[PDB]
C-alpha cells in the first residue's frame, strides 16, 4: 500500500524520487533559516506521513552537503509519528550556512526494522 | 518471531523499553553517572548484554530531545555476535557541560534488517 | 546472488567480514590522507559495486576510531551508484588524524530498505 502524507501548508514539497535505484525521497525545507558556524537547526518540512509497518523512516544526508560540513542530527521518524517532520541541520562548516524555502535538505529512507520481544535471563 | 534475550551485567541496568507500539526500537539507560564537557565525548555503559536476532544489527541511534541540545552519537553498530555489554558514545557537541544520571535514557537501539551477501571480483561491472 | 565489484587500481582492498555475526564489510583507505582536527576528507576505497536491489551500502564507523573522536559524514551509496566508493571521515579529535594507504576506516552495511509509492491526502 501507498504511504500517505499531508502538506501542513502550501510551502511544503512533495518529497520525491528521481531514479529507482535511488535510496530515498528527497525532503525540502518549507521555510527561510540561517545557520551560524557551530549551530544546529531544526528545519521543518511542513510534511507529515503514515509510515509503512516495520519501518522507520532515517533522515540521511546528501553527500553534497556533507561535502560542505552539514551534518544531520537525530533522524528517527518512527511509525507512531504523524507530526511535522523536522530535519536537524547541524553547520560542522565554518561560514553560514543559508536555507532558502524549495531548498533540498535531506533524504528519507524508509528503512526494513525488527520489533523482537525482550526477554530477560540469567545468562546468555 | 522467537525472544531476543537479555542480560542485566549488574543490578544498574534498566531493562531496554518500548515507547510505543510502533517506536523505532528500544531506549537505553546510563548504568552510571557521568559529566561531559563541550566538545568531548564519553562512552557510557549500560550494563547491558544481548544474544542479538540473526540478520540484523543494533543501531545505537540518537532521540531528538538530546540531538537538539548538541548531544550526538559516535559509533553505533551493535554486531549480532556481540556478546559484551553495550555501550553508548555520546558526544557534546553542546556548548555547556553535559551530566548524565544513572537512569537516563541515553539513546534507541534499532533492530536494523540486513543482507550478508557473497562478494566476487570482476574485471567490469 | 552476489555482489560484484571491481578494483580501480591495485591499491584498492576487497572488503571482507570480520567474522560471520560481523555487521559490516571492513573498507579501506587506497590512499595516505591527512586530516586536520575540526575538518573532514573524502578517502577513496577505489571499490565500484553493482549494489544489491531494495538495499543501500551505509558508510558505518569502526568503534575505535569512533572513541578516538572520528565520525563518518554522508555514507548512503545507493543501489544505483557504480562509482568509486569514498568515505567521508570527519576528524573530531583533538590532534591531526592520519590515514595511511591499507588502513582499515569504516564498514559498509547493506541495509534492507523500501521504496514506497507516496500519496498525498488531506488527513492521515
Ligand atoms: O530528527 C528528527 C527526529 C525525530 N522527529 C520526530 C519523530 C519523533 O516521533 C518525534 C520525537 O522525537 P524523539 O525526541 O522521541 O526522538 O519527532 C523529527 O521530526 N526529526
Ligand atoms: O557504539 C558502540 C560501538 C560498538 N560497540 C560494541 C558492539 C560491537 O559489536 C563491538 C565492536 O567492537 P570492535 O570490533 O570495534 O572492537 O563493540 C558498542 O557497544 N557501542
Ligand atoms: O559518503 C558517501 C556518500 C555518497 N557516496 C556516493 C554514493 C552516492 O550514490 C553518491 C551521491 O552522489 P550525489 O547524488 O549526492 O551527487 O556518492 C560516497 O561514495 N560516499
Ligand atoms: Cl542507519
Amino acid at each position: 500500500s501507498p504511504v500517505r502524507f499531508v502538506k501542513e501548508t502550501n510551502r511544503a514539497k512533495s518529497p520525491t524520487r528521481q531514479s529507482p535505484g535511488a535510496a530515498g525521497y528527497d525532503l525540502y525545507s518549507a521555510y527561510d533559516y540561517t545557520i551560524p558556524p557551530g549551530e544546529r537547526q531544526l528545519i521543518k518540512t511542513d510534511i507529515s506521513m503514515s509510515m509503512p509497518k516495520f519501518c522507520y523512516g532515517r533522515i540521511a544526508p546528501r553527500s553534497g552537503l556533507s561535502l560542505k560540513g552539514i551534518d544531520i542530527g537525530g533522524g528517527v521518524i518512527d511509525e507512531d509519528y504523524r507530526g511535522n517532520i523536522g530535519v536537524i541541520l547541524i553547520n560542522n562548516g565554518k561560514c553560514t550556512f543559508n536555507v532558502n524555502t524549495g531548498d533540498r535538505i535531506a533524504q528519507l529512507i524508509y528503512q526494513r526494522i525488527y520489533y523482537p520481544e525482550l526477554e530477560e535471563v540469567q545468562s546468555l
